[PDB]
């Protein structure tokens, strides 16, 4: 009932916050506003102090038609960031991130958990992983950053999002990554249109079948803007919406750009669950 | 599903938002704002632009220690307002009243709902909201707003909100206002403590098989005020949160101060909820 990682723990039996930190130039909601690290430190400060309890460090915008980035680019990103957070604050510190090298450097400047977008599929990524010991977040995506909102397609969503988890969670074990040290994300807006999104929504629950922590991430996206018709800064009722919605039905992990009022809305799930 | 009064047609298959507009000095989270007519007229039109299909206009705080307010001065602060919102706009109006006079008044000047804390229970209330013909909310209440927070006690919480709604759906059907003319509020807040609150909001779907809307009102109380620890005003998340959780168990009227904000979340949960 604990996820744990280098003697830090973290309580699954209520939701938990992970506040976002991009340090990229073109991130689609936050771009070049924490790109540099006095700018980075001060906001995962912030982010603590609303009451994250895990701050997930990004490189690399994987938006609709995001560009790709270098091994050396991504690490300049993001390694400095977690060397300096992990000196000086008792957190868990998430790493979004791909690649082989940024894993491992990573892991080397004191982080706790791997959430790779790519399940861990790109070259080294696997080995990488499972040599740090630290937990894994799996996502469910169809296709690439490129071309995944290119016709989107399921003929039964949840049953590809199983196969897919159940195929990967294989692919971590016998790597020999335990099976509790992953959590799973289903991936909102990542190769999914919007009814895709919202079927997946009201569906959630249904992941729990793996009893693994489910991380969901819904904060500003799409599948917000598209209802409400606003840019992604006015989308954070939209977006806490849906993440009282998610952990209404027990989603243990929400990562989110709007600390404070996720977490004001996770205290009101928390005691409408307990009654 | 669908409820219509005076030629307008409210659709409840799709979470309705209740605006909130109080025209007295002492309500607690916005007394003395939207006081005067001109104010209130303005607060009114700002609510109807964020997509709110009722406005509930309401003369008499009811918050814990209220105190009581005179048959003219409740006249004098209502009337007035419905009358400008009725000849102005063309949307639901509700009253939130339980004096006869303002009901009868009110209906005169032409509101759309009666919405009633004390469930009809004033003296000619009953009467005078019969001779209208107009849709009632009924909302469950213990004690009254004097006393209701002094030791909220109950055996089953459920249980006892159930046998009044039965009792208070049969005084009504009986003086001749007919079930499907009914809605049912649980009254959060009132005479119920942190925990009566959020075991009525958990437990809240079981209210459905009376088979009559329900309308909620948890908009900046201190069940979200005990937890988060902001005053009245900072309030606006939380309220939406337990706006959400109630829609999403189909919930179908959400009384709330932030419109725009519960407006943006219905659409949420209508997605959601539609989504199978
Ligand atoms: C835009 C992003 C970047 N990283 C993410 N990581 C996870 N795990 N889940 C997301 O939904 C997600 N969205
Ligand atoms: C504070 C108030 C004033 N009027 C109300 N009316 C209804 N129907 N429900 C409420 O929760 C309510 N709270
Ligand atoms: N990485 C992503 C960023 C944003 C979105 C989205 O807005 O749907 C999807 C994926
Ligand atoms: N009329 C009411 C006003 C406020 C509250 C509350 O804050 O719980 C309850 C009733
Ligand atoms: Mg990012
Ligand atoms: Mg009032």
């Amino acid at each position: 009932m604990h996820l744990t990682a280098r003697g830090l723990t973290l309580d699954l039996s209520r939701p938990q916050v992970m506040g976002i930190l991009n340090v990229t130039p073109d991130s689609f909601s936050d771009g070049g506003c924490h790109n540099n690290l006095d700018q980075a430190l001060q906001h995962a400060q912030r982010m603590l102090s609303a009451g994250a309890t895990l701050i997930d460090i990004g490189g690399e915008s994987t938006r609709p038609g995001a560009a790709e980035v270098s091994e050396q680019e991504e690490l300049d990103r993001v390694v400095p960031v977690v060397e300096a957070l992990a000196q000086r604050f008792d957190v868990w510190l998430s790493v979004d991130t791909s690649k082989a090298a940024v894993i491992t450097e990573s892991a080397h400047a004191g982080a706790h958990l791997i959430n790779d977008i790519r399940s861990l599929q790109e070259p080294g990524a696997l080995e990488a992983a499972a040599k740090t010991g630290l937990p894994v977040c799996l996502m469910h995506m169809q296709g690439q950053p490129k071309n995944m909102q290119h016709s989107p397609y399921y003929d039964d969503l949840m049953t590809d999002i199983n196969r897919f988890f159940q195929h990967h969670i294989e692919r971590c074990v016998a790597a020999g990554i335990a099976k509790n040290k992953l959590l799973l994300d289903p991936g909102f807006g990542f190769g999914k249109n919007l009814a895709h999104n919202y079927q997946l929504l009201a569906h959630l629950s249904e992941l729990h079948h793996f009893e693994l922590p489910l991380l969901v991430g819904m904060s500003r996206k799409s599948m917000v803007g598209q209802l409400l018709n606003v840019p992604p800064q006015q989308r954070v009722i939209g977006s806490v919406a849906c993440a009282v919605i998610a952990a209404m039905q027990g989603a243990q992990i929400i990562r989110v750009h709007d600390v404070k009022e996720t977490v004001e809305a996770m205290c009101i799930v928390e005691a409408t669950r307990s009654a």
